[PDB]
């Protein structure tokens, strides 16, 4: 959960 | 995987 890969920002889910 | 919570930086596993 956060900024990088996963849930949040960058990659995986959420935004970028 | 990254900066926030999870594997990498901040919280969960790795560094901070």
């Amino acid at each position: 959960v956060g900024a990088x890969a996963x849930v949040x920002w960058x990659w995986x889910w959420x935004w970028x």
